[PDB]
């Protein structure tokens, strides 16, 4: 018989959560599967304006799941059922501002950018770092093809999360909490076993699972490596054809290891990359123009 | 044989700091210095072991204003590298994870099998059970140094008697190692001298040096809480009689440098 | 309907205990007594190793029981039914570290070294300051007789407690908490009031309760006179038979007060004590040599 | 706690000539080096014992040629001297004797009263549980000097589990010590002379030594069977080093001819 008009507010709350078991079963179709993953965690900010952490719903997508690429390899097509993300608190009643999530419909998309064009999005939430809080999506009747080669986002995916936090103090945690995912994925058609590495060349083409992407921004050419995972098993090799100035550096990144060298006609370079935080590159090579190559990126 | 039920502590939990989350394994079976500190001795008067009960038990010292989250976990090849990433360990079935203000409990489910207590150069899929794995990633600038502590409990079951193992370590600068592994010899360069990695944590390890030759230096203490050397070291016959007090794993404590390969005999006793 | 998966942290407690009756009844054989008694307090410590505080269970041991020496001095033996110890926190949530209370069944015997053999006595028990916790003896079924004079504590003690707290802060509390007793004492055989005072010599022989200790480490002599009480009463005098360099001086205490003089060959001495804290001495004597003498020190 | 069942040697017999007995003895407490080398390790780690089972044995190893008698016998008064007279060694009563070619079996009834473990002094009637002596008088002139040997079954149970006590012994040249009892010191006159002796049968005696000032002689073997120094001695600051290989009790190196009290501080281990 507590007081109902009075509440209190206290120090800190703490979540246990142990580890649950994925229920795998068979039908007339296919296989289902039941499962929950964790994505990343989340980190202060003391401006005024958000920034933000994307995540682009796949079945085969390195860096959003990690048991469901095993068993989306014997497969072609799938439908989700159900998708609820939840948060979890690190940080006691000190700390002060809001943390949001939001889910869009667009792969293709850059978000936004200010607040109050944020908050227009459909379904958005947004709390206290000091409390948990869970996000609901609902699903349609839709197949749609797995994600291998270049296609259009707009024909394979599902869907994106955005994450963001502001306004934090100056003496404040580092860290704030940590998203998990539940869901439910249905899976269609069988199919042989494919290979998991990226094997593409520098004219856009690309014949594997999304693991890395390339820019230019071309000032005495100059060609950025971002890596989309954490995974610390990244080994790259390349080959050149023609005369580099240089290959091989490193951009901003925890560790890096090249062995062979570079300046020959042809040549095969062969290095390993620690990440350990995402979009994070370890390499830089500059040219003349947009060369001719061949590229090799694998996890593990 | 006999059955023995028991509680024994590992060690402490440091704060972590940096981006990257931090590791430490341990390795469960009855002849490890650096898990066990009583069924040692036990252990050394039998040839099998087996469990039947295995627990553990996280015990905070931290005040409650301080963020972060410890984690542990337990699996069954001894012989596999730690994982990298987060999303790896939390895939470990039976991993548990929680604020480090308060307490959890680890409970393994044990089989009936015989294995052999021994260390050597055998298999670890042989002769080994599995591996602890504790995990701390997040923390500030303005937290305690110490979040906490990790005991085990257990009941287990022994065998057949044979002859007792000794419980000193005897060797010589050509690696010969035989007796408990209580000790490290490392080298990086021959004009720069050894390194003492001292991989268990205790009071008074007591090491003893003999020299056949004349020596540059000796008894430079690198990483030690506290230091004594009481034998000096002159030309050609002369010992030395060194106290090391030690805190944490893989200090490197004492550092001498000679020739490459110089004769002499080295004792390394706890306690 | 409260929350079970979610806990919370207050910013202090607050425990209440009022005064409580003792119960003393007759039997055939002699009588009972159920009570309850406090010992001391706690202090804080900034080290990384324990500091330890003893007490020995014997029903006539001044520094120990309060009100039981009364009617202890009209029986000869003794037997123990229940013993319970209890803690209770004077401190915030902000104080951190650990308090740990055990029990061993040999009086004499020294405190160990390390953390690491403090956790293997049975039936040891640990928490944080700002909590409180039970600790429960067993007991059996054995006769003993009460302590006077000179004895081998393992004939005639039960066992002794040790307190012990490690690890604060910097800026922390200056006292942490205190501990009491519950006890049932069984008592036997009736005899004659004795004296509650001691006295004794140089020479090793005691004859009377257990009230001070007499400690050596000679060089050029200097006698050591440790006090158990905190009874603030402590009346000692001394005669001397010889010719001593100085008697009477103030080594580690509160407060001092003696009277006559110490230079003469044949002598008396008379000082009054006054302690605040367990173990400080009030005495430091210079002889040649272990002199001949009496001494007699009395409580109040 | 524990319950513990094994088989020991204590030592072997000799001939003697002269038609009165030699008479030697051995107390049986479980902290005692003179009568166990196994079940000391157990008993550091506990405060209470029960016997429930003890036997005794005598194995022969003489041919049929030698004559004469053996006898064993058992007391439950640790504190007494042995008989002067054959007929009062055989007024104890299970008394057992034979020629010794043959052997036998003692058997010792029990009780069932809890004592403490036994700390460096205290009263025997309180700590103890018994003594056992065994006697020789009559041999020939032309007979083996080895006889046979002596064992003993036990059964063992402990209760009270504490902290563990360190398994080597440091001392100094005077009259304070800690650990267990392996070795004893003593002086004879004005002129130094140091005498060490040891309390039990093994080759892995290891002992180290500090000397404060000058010393005129040290490390001379007196009447062990192999002695063996690796460091040299000087007058200022330098340890010693020695192995000791000990066949029979009281057998030890004894040479220290510096001064009445001198300063230092010695080391003892065994295995």
């Amino acid at each position: 018989v507590q007081k109902v008009t009075r509440l209190s507010a206290p120090v800190a709350l703490a979540y246990r959560e142990v580890s649950t078991q994925p229920r795998v079963s068979t039908a007339r179709d296919g296989i289902t599967r039941s499962g929950s993953e964790l994505i990343t965690t989340l980190k202060k900010n003391t401006d005024t304006e958000p920034k933000y952490t994307t995540a682009v719903l796949n079945p085969s997508e390195p860096g959003t799941f990690n048991q469901l690429i095993k068993e989306a390899a014997q497969y072609e097509k799938y439908r989700f059922t159900s998708l609820r993300f939840r948060y979890s608190p690190m940080s006691p009643s000190t700390t002060g501002g809001k943390v949001a999530l939001a889910f869009d419909r667009d792969a293709a998309k850059p978000p936004p950018n200010d607040l109050a064009s944020l908050y227009n999005i459909e379904g958005c939430v947004s709390s206290v770092p000091w409390t948990g809080f869970i996000l609901t999506v609902p699903t349609d009747s839709t197949d749609r093809f797995v994600a291998d080669g270049i296609s259009d986002p707009k024909l394979v995916d599902f869907g994106k999360l955005i994450m963001a936090t502001y306004g934090q103090g100056a003496n404040d945690a580092a860290q704030l909490g940590e998203v998990r995912v539940e869901y439910t994925v249905q899976l269609k058609n069988r199919t042989g076993s494919t290979s998991d590495a990226q094997i593409g060349d520098f004219a856009g083409v690309k014949d594997g699972p999304r693991l890395v992407s390339w820019s230019k921004t071309k000032g005495t050419a100059g060609w950025e490596h971002d890596c989309h995972f954490l995974g610390t098993g990244n080994f790259s090799l390349t080959l050149f054809y023609e005369k580099a100035p240089v290959s091989g550096l490193e951009n901003a990144d925890a560790s890096d290891f090249s062995v062979l060298g570079e300046a020959a006609a042809g040549s095969v370079q062969w290095a390993g990359v620690k990440v350990a935080e995402r979009g994070q590159g370890v390499k830089m090579v500059t040219t003349e123009e947009q060369p001719k190559g061949k590229w090799q990126a694998l996890r593990i």
